[PDB]
């Protein structure tokens, strides 16, 4: 055919082993020179600008670099020129040319180099996505391509998991050996963040290569970070977390009756609630949701402040006798106990309650007077007043007389009732000149208190008689005297 | 001599007598002629135009208006032409002229002539001003011209004034005469609008001449119209009389307090007072002055209206036991009776005074209240207000108790005291989670209503204790509990 040579473009193997660089070449058939000869350059591809010898035929002169570290196998008469590296290190790391040398002037470097990577670690392989629910796979490749010496796997850290299949060497590219050990398994949601090891050792050697992948195992979100019922007050600050744990981004939104409220991709997110109302109170609920699952939890808000001012509605004004019934409703968030009564004395009293009833049968004149309902409670009290008027056919106290004086005599008479009484004074006597009898009333409470004044009566006290209606009835006391 | 005659200008008698016209003449000496005639012509002078022949010598022959009722008195030849004419009518009066002829062209009619006037009504004189304190005199005139009747004076009418003194016959002008009888007396102030008369008459005739004269005494002011002490109303109508007698014009004069206000020349004067105040009150004397006099007299006037509102000034506030001194003063213009009072009794009443005055020796509670003041009268009545507050040691009154519910207790306790006391619960316990107790305490007059309520408190009730202070003292009360 015509000059080449086929050659590994890559090729690699461990500290302290050998390569087997494969290769054949190949020159015109229409020359017949024996005894072949060729030439393994290092780094550089002629001799003009001088490279490290790896071999050269019938010369045990090598570059020290090479020295007693390079052989070759196979006769050149076949084209066989493959090449083995013992003892390999760092420095030997680069591209090999390889050149022929039959007869004089027939000298050919091929253009086709193999480049020599040397590694210290094996190579785990993962896929991109690992769910947690789902059978998984792992690989580990090792380059054996070394004659003289035999790696063994051993997967370290995998513990629990599925004990290693292991297979053997196997084609990569085009030339060069691999030995593989899978693993099958199973990852929990934990697993994540886990470290897992492949081991490459020989048998007769002190070489051990170690090599570390961490998975990234995906798995849904849990909530674990969640407030137990919270009791809060009105205007106070109010922070609702939630956390989730989720390997890719979680999504979190806090909802509440059918509502967006906040939402953002985070591990936690905060609600905070400024001026807290009674409307805010409510069952809050954090979903966290993925492409791969989703979880929720609910918490209940509760808001407290001291029940609002008391309404008092019902019945204001009443005659004598008749039923009263008054109400005293109050909203309040914390149960409240509450109460209401007059002075000197406490009506009625009702617990943990949001209203209170208060029935009078029949109702007395002394009832009348203001009335105070208190909304009693924890976080504040508030109350509220009520009067409550009664009406009664007026009652002629005997606190009344008439007291003479040296030259006239005068009178009073009071009577209690709660429409204000017409005041009268009557006497048994024809009309006289004026000198006219003159009254004077003036009202505090329920009593009307009201003073005559007959003037120039004679020493003989006159029967005086004092009468009082109001719409309901009427009262006439004829009056006592009351002498020294 | 030279032509010419004597002869009165004026000359009168009475209707029905006679007159005796005087007279005497003379012509020129210087002829001698005998027989001397004369003429006398009534109304016209000269022979030309025809006169009413009067007398003419040897002639019956006269004018109808004089046949019978003329005659020649004295010889022509002594120069002396002296006519009578008796039974005089009005017809009668005119001039006179008188004529001589003796011999031919030697005829004069001469230039002086008499009137004669016919009178039927005597001549009353009075001075123009009769003073009543001063005696006057008044005289009385008839013309006695006739030979043949003598007239004789009367004054009719005369009454009580002093008697007549009688006077002969006076020479009035140049050759007449004339009858005088004077008057002599004194006029009393009423003596003017007095008809005084002078009455002639003839002896043996019937004829008889009255003669009227009112007098004119002027007499000093007296003062017969003046109001008995007047009492009036404010903003009534008040009018003052003060009429006076006087002949001549009076003076009067309106004053008070030494002032001017109303002045005029008048018999009655109206002073009217509109809106009267109490500073019209007062004596008003009305003065009367004349030239020739004066009186003057006094009116109380007294302005009568309802007392103003009371006013009460002392002390409002006192503590207990103290001496509580209130005064109530209100001027009034009738004296008015008043009363101050409490509701349901009456403490004092003063009777047609100026001001009362209360004292509460020591001060109870049960006095602090609203009093009234009403200042009663006859022309209306008006009260006023005040307060009296007494301060006190609180004290905790027995209504007081501790009532237990089925989970919790409340506890209420009452003071009275007027500063409002520091009410405060105490019990022997230590502190506790809250569950905070909470107390209520509204005030209504006097006393001060609180209510605890003490929550989750053991079935065992607690001891709790009522404790209030004010300034002035401190009480503190076991309270009790009500079971059932
Ligand atoms: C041709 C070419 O691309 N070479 C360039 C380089 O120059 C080389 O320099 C060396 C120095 O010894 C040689 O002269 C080389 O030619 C030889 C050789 O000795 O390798 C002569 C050989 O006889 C000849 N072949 C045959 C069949 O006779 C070989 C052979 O053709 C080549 O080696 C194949 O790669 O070449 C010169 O080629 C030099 O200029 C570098 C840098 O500038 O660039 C090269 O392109
Ligand atoms: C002079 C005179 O003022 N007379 C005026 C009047 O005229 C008279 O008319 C009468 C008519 O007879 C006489 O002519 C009169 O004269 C006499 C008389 O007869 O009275 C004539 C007498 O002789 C003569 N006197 C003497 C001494 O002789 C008298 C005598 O002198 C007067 O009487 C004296 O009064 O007069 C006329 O005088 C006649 O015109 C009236 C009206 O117009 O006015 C007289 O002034
Ligand atoms: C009288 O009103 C009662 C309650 O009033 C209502 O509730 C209170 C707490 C306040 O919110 C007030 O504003 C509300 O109007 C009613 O429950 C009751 O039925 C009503 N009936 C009457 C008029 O007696
Ligand atoms: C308090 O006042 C008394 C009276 O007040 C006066 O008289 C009354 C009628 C009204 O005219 C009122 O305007 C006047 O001021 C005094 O008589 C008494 O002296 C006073 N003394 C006090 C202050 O106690
Ligand atoms: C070249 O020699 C090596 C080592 O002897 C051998 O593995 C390879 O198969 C040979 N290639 C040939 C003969 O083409
Ligand atoms: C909820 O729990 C978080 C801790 O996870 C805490 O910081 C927060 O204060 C809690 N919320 C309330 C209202 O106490
Ligand atoms: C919570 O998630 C479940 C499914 O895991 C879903 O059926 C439910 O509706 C969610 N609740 C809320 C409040 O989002
Ligand atoms: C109730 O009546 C009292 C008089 O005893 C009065 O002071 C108060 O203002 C009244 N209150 C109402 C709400 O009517
Ligand atoms: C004129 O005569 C009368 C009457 O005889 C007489 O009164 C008067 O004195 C006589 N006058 C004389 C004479 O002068
Ligand atoms: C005073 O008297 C007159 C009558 O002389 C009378 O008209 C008047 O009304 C009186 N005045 C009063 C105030 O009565
Ligand atoms: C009244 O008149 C007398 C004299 O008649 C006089 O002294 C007195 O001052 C007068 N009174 C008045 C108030 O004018
Ligand atoms: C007096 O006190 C009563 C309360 O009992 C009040 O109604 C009234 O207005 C007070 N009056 C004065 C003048 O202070
Ligand atoms: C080798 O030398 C060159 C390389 O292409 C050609 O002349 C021919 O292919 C020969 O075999
Ligand atoms: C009368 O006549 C006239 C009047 O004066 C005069 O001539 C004389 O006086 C005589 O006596």
């Amino acid at each position: 055919g015509h000059w080449g040579a086929w050659m590994p473009s890559t090729i690699s193997a461990f500290e302290g082993t050998c390569v087997s660089i494969p290769c054949r070449f190949d020159f015109p058939d229409e020359l017949r020179p024996a005894v072949v000869h060729g030439v393994w350059y290092f780094n550089s591809p002629y001799p003009k600008n001088y490279p490290p010898v790896v071999f050269k035929s019938r010369t045990q002169v090598v570059h020290e670099s090479f020295q007693g570290r390079s052989r070759l196998l196979g006769d050149l008469g076949l084209r066989n020129c493959t090449l083995l590296l013992s003892t390999l290190s760092p420095e030997l790391g680069g591209k090999y040319y390889f050149r022929g040398d039959l007869g004089g002037y027939n000298q050919y470097t091929f253009s086709e180099h193999s480049v020599l990577d040397i590694v210290n670690t094996p190579n785990i392989v993962v896929p991109p996505e690992v769910v947690a629910g789902t059978e998984v796979e792992v690989s580990c490749m090792v380059p054996d391509n070394c004659p003289e010496l035999r790696p063994e796997l051993s997967w370290l850290g995998h513990e629990g998991l599925g004990e290693p299949t292991v297979l053997g060497r196997l084609r990569e590219d085009e030339g060069t050996w691999v030995q593989v050990s899978l693993l099958h398994f199973v990852p929990t949601r934990e697993a994540n963040g886990h470290r897992l090891g492949c081991q490459a050792a020989f048998p007769n050697t002190t070489l051990q290569f170690e090599g570390y992948a961490s998975l990234d195992v995906k798995y849904p979100p849990v909530i674990v970070e969640m407030n137990s019922s919270v009791e809060a007050i009105e205007g106070s600050h109010v922070s609702l977390l939630c956390g989730a744990d989720s390997n890719p981004p979680p999504l979190l939104t806090w909802m509440r009756d059918g509502m967006v409220l906040r939402e953002a991709v985070a591990k936690s997110l905060y609600l905070d609630l400024e001026e807290v109302t009674p409307g805010e109170d409510g069952v809050y609920a954090c979903l966290a949701e993925n492409a791969y699952g989703q979880d929720n939890r609910t918490v209940e808000l509760s808001v407290m402040y001291a029940p609002w001012k008391p309404t008092v509605n019902g019945t204001v004004v009443a005659v004598e006798g008749e039923t009263v019934s008054i109400l005293c409703s109050t909203q309040s968030n914390p149960d409240p106990i509450l109460t209401i009564f007059k002075e000197k004395q406490i009506l009625a009293t009702v617990i943990y309650e949001s209203q209170l009833q208060l029935e009078l049968p029949a109702v007395t004149p002394e009832d009348d007077g203001e009335y105070w309902c208190v909304a009693e409670n924890q976080y504040g009290q508030r109350a509220t007043a009520f009067n409550l008027s009664v009406e009664f056919a007026p009652i002629i106290l005997l606190e009344s007389h008439c007291a003479a004086a040296r030259d006239t005599v005068q009178c009073l008479c009071v009577v209690k009732s709660n429409p204000e009484p017409s005041v009268a004074f009557e006497l048994p006597s024809t009309v006289n000149e004026t000198e006219r009898e003159f009254v004077y009333s003036e009202r505090s409470g329920l009593l009307l208190t009201s003073i005559l004044t007959i003037r120039g009566q004679a020493q003989a006290p006159p029967r005086v008689i004092c009468t009082s209606r109001n719409l309901y009835g009427t009262q006439s006391l004829e009056l006592p005297f009351q002498g020294a």
